[PDB]
């Protein structure tokens, strides 16, 4: 019982972060269709197991081990969805639910085979990047990690820019003095309410952020 | 926890029958690497759930519902093994263990797709017929069912036979006055210690059996 449950809590926190939603226990209860009390019980165990910390604001911060496990479950889940759609041909309306089960029993080595056999594993069939593939086998340029983080805009410093076409991109995605997600890819891209601005490097080095 | 466990007990009983072994609780404990007491506890629940009867000789007789479920789990298991070998290309030494997990989470509709996509679903990669495909979508000729049963030879009646090449087949598979398995296929075949004699109809109507 217990292992699949933990993984589901983890993938759900992972999911909410990808969606920009604060990982709150009531948000997890609602999404998993579980009671709040029930969720509190599992989260308590997960804290005990070192997988999550409940911050003073009641959000759930996955620890590095928790996040590794979350990432793995998300990876299996999305690879299973790929397998089910691409090869098996299961009706798309059933694919998620099936992968909801298969994600807890797919081995790493099966994953590795899927990566060999599938045409593309960039994205699930539902449009989301498949993470953790590598593991399977302050200025923005300095501050971003290979792990999504929300930060606060403290300076944009347009005045120092030569290229200006991204000024309007920033205005259109609404930040100026706000709280944005930051990541390094193949680098740097910023997000704010499901609107992404992929920064060119000159901007990535002048934009400054803080926690928080 | 409980559903996968029940299915495993069921597939194991199914297995022992296919192998000609009396479904004894100590044989199930040994095969599942579970304690006897532990197995007694689950079997008791399974009796309560209507899936098995413990006969006076201590063998486990699957009820019709139990057998249907056993057959389904065996089917998913073997189809999963096919999928893993044929398409996925998982190392054959890992295929069983993986299917040991996937058998408990594969839906009927995924099965139906597998039957569409796979080259042949007659047999698992380990040489055993895949059952339950139809469900997914006394003289021997009269006594045999579409379900394996052991019976006792009461008469062979060679004297009434025109064709005699199967006389030696019977002698070679060692029966004469013994306890044999009987089944109807595409009919009738008899088995005795992993030696099969597929009867021609003239013999199937003269050979007589009893319980038991
Ligand atoms: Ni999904
Ligand atoms: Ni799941
Ligand atoms: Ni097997
Ligand atoms: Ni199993």
């Amino acid at each position: 019982d217990l292992v699949a449950t933990t993984e589901m809590y983890l993938r759900t926190i992972y999911e909410l972060e990808e969606e920009g939603v604060t990982p709150l226990r009531a948000r997890i209860a609602e999404r998993l269709e579980q009671s709040g009390p029930t969720v509190s019980q599992t989260v308590a165990r997960m804290e005990r197991d070192g997988l999550v910390v409940v911050a003073s604001d009641r959000s759930l911060q996955m620890t590095p081990t928790g996040r590794t496990l979350a990432t793995a479950v998300m990876r299996k889940h999305r690879l299973a969805e790929r397998l089910l759609t691409d090869i098996i041909g299961l009706d798309i309306n059933k694919v998620h639910d099936e992968a909801d089960r298969w994600e807890h029993v797919m081995s790493d080595e099966v994953e590795r085979r899927l990566v060999k056999v599938l045409k593309d594993v960039s994205r699930s069939p539902f449009g989301n990047p498949i993470p953790g593939l590598d593991e399977l086998g302050t200025r923005v340029i300095d501050a971003a990690t290979s792990m999504p983080r929300k930060v606060r805009i403290v300076q944009i410093n347009e005045i120092f820019q030569v290229e200006t076409d991204q000024f309007t991109q920033l205005l259109d995605a609404d930040i100026r003095v706000g709280s944005e997600v930051e990541i390094v890819d193949r680098h740097i891209t910023l997000s704010h309410n499901g609107k992404d601005v992929e920064l060119l490097d000159d901007l990535a080095h002048t934009i400054r952020i803080e926690e928080l």
